[PDB]
């Protein structure tokens, strides 16, 4: 039900993202989901509704329906904040907007920072995206002050490779281990060497779009789907169950946290009954084995920048 993180913390294996959860439908969906039993929402800046999620969150609160320390809320900085000066006023400004204290994770959203501005995405005059010449352990190290100033309790990645994970666990004078790797995980993007690597040093790992995120702006119609794909299907229907649970159920055996979207009531409280069925070893091989390496999230428009995570295998 609860993963143990290396801070000695426990993180709810089940939460509630809210990546293009619309700031008039995100409120309601987080108290539903608080009320259903979520107990972990994911958020980020770049998301633009933080400040709606926090409503919700506050709501309950005072409601009494859960205490602070019950909640294990997540988000993440964002690429232009990389540089030492900037990592702390975009923590507080998204802490403001929630409106809490404390995070119990903050992430590093992508492992590529561009350059500081009003824009999350900074082009020049050519069209391409504008760099930062700062790297990623400096940016981890302004990341451990946050965790010395009581404003987080944990901190982790988001998107990072192996090599990249290696820099910061042989980075020198390391106070603070990542506790969590965010990345993107379903059955056509298995990910079992990232996996299996990050497993073996102590990072627990969440999977992000689970469902194949049927509702990213770049969505075309010959792509891939895993709600409808005929095989899951059938083990779903094995199971008397729905296929969205069978591919939420998938990561939490694989002992991942998984986070789900969703502003729908009904499949919000579709995607918490997972708790009470087994998928067996052979489901378990059968799903791993329609790996295709498609991936939702590449960051195309940063495929020339420095510290691009996905040129590497894992
Ligand atoms: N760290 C990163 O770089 C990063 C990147 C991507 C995502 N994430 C996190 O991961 C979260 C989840 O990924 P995601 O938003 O990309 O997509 P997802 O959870 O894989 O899929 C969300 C979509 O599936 C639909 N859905 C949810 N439950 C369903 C059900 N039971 N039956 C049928 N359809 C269902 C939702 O529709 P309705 O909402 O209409 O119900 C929505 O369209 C994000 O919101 C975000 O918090 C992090
Ligand atoms: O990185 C993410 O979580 C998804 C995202 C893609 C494009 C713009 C904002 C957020």
């Amino acid at each position: 039900s609860r993963l143990l993180l290396n801070n000695g913390a426990k993180m709810p294996i089940l939460g509630l993202g809210t990546w293009k959860s619309p700031p008039g439908q995100v409120t309601e969906a987080v108290k539903v989901a608080i009320d259903v039993g979520y107990r972990h929402i994911d958020c980020a800046h770049v998301y633009q509704n933080e400040n709606e999620v926090g409503v919700a969150i506050q709501e309950k609160l005072r409601e009494q329906v859960v205490k602070r320390e019950e909640l294990f809320i997540v988000s993440k900085l964002w690429c232009t904040y990389h540089e030492k000066g900037l990592v702390k006023g975009a923590c507080q400004k998204t802490l403001s907007d929630l409106k809490l204290d404390y995070l119990d994770l903050y992430l590093i959203h992508w492992p590529t920072g561009f350059k500081p501005g009003k824009e999350f995405f900074p082009l020049d005059e050519s069209g391409n995206v504008v760099p930062s010449d700062t790297n990623i352990l400096d940016t981890w190290a302004a990341m451990e002050e946050l965790v010395d100033e009581g404003l987080v309790k944990a901190i982790g990645i988001s998107n990072f490779n192996h090599l990249q994970v290696e820099m910061i666990l042989n980075k020198p004078g390391l106070k603070y281990k990542p506790a969590v790797n965010q990345i993107e995980c379903h059955p056509y993007l298995t990910q079992e060497k990232l996996i299996q690597y990050c497993q073996s040093k102590g990072i627990v790992v969440t999977a992000y779009s689970p469902l194949g995120s049927p509702d990213r702006p770049y969505a075309k119609p010959e792509d891939p789907s895993l709600l409808e794909d005929p095989r899951i299907k059938a083990i779903a229907a094995k199971h008397n169950k729905t296929t969205a649970q069978v591919l939420i159920r998938f990561p939490m055996q694989r002992n991942l946290v998984v986070i789900p979207k969703s502003v729908t009531p009904e499949r919000i409280a579709e995607n918490f009954k997972v708790f009470d069925f087994e998928l067996s070893s052979q489901d378990m091989t059968t799903l791993l084995s329609y790996n295709r390496n498609w991936r939702v999230a590449a960051l195309l428009s940063c495929t020339s920048h420095k510290d691009y995570p996905f040129h590497e295998e894992f």
